């Protein structure tokens, strides 16, 4: 069968760091859900974009648990995620069932509202750092991106492909991942 | 007076090759418009995420010309684009007003359709390049960004950023550029 991952968008989400992924991962033969955190109406992104959902994450959750939860960053966005109840359900189940959850940006701070994986190694926009670390209840990493166990975090959108591309290793092997890389001219 | 930058989107087009440049540019003040092709419908791009253009592009012409005029990638929406007589009358206009003209991946191939800029080095997508070279009516290169004049020119959705950034320079300056770039964590 064929992975899936959910991807919560929110408005004031970096639509970069939503679009990458989204489309690196579906590159990669996973069944991607770009779910909206408000509802099933178009999604007004950080710098205006408008992006149309698949669903309603209301909808999209009743679809049983997914391979990977994918938070976008943007600051605007991660302050939504971190907000809503529905999100704080969806990684508790996910963290609880051993499932992956990759956030980048200031998406991570979405982790810490929500007291997921504390302990972690993890890293977030250089301008997020402070309130990511605010308790000290991860430890900080400059690395472009990463992996600590089932959580999975990035830095920003110069990082998004990087951050794709360890989703679709970790879902669907380095074979995968190296394929699906060629046809993007990356470095 | 804030530069202007008219994008051209097409069902098919490459997601992340339209929201990379218009996020970035946006990010540097330049005044950006989505313009839908076919008309002010969401557009469905090539790996499904769906965006919802600015305005139509029957309108958005009507606003005077832009500083530069943006031909996203992806195979499918290239060829809209190359089909379309409305592009080919806005290359023109373009062209002969001396006016920037940025098309990346399969983008470039839009150039050719509406005989744009014979004669100029260009690059795009490696498996573009047999289109793009039919006839021998331009110079291949292999430079993952190519500007010669007012012909910009680059590879593929791996190369979109430095496609954008290499905009901004030309319309705003080393300078914001170089200020655009830092916080998006690129190299």
């Amino acid at each position: 069968a064929s992975k899936r991952a959910l991807v919560i968008l929110a408005k004031g989400a970096e639509e970069m760091e939503t679009v990458i992924p989204v489309d690196v991962m579906r590159r990669a033969g996973i069944k991607v859900t770009v779910a909206g955190l408000a509802g099933k109406d178009p999604v007004q992104c950080s710098r205006d974009v408008v992006i149309c959902p698949d669903a309603s994450l209301e909808d999209a959750k009743k679809e049983g648990p997914y391979d990977v939860v994918v938070l976008p960053g943007g600051n605007l966005g991660a302050q939504n995620l971190s907000e809503s109840a529905a999100v704080k359900e969806i990684l508790k189940e996910q963290e609880n069932r051993k499932g992956l959850i990759a956030a980048i940006c200031a998406g991570p701070t979405a982790l810490l509202a929500h007291e997921i994986g504390f302990g972690s190694k993890v890293t977030t926009h250089p301008l997020a750092k402070d309130k990511m670390m605010n308790g000290g209840h991860y430890t900080y990493s400059e690395n472009r991106v990463e992996k600590d166990g089932l959580i999975l975090t990035s830095r920003g959108p110069g990082t998004s492909f990087e951050f794709a591309l360890a989703i679709v290793e970790a879902l669907n092997g380095k074979e995968v991942a190296a394929q699906v890389k060629a046809p993007l001219v990356l470095k």
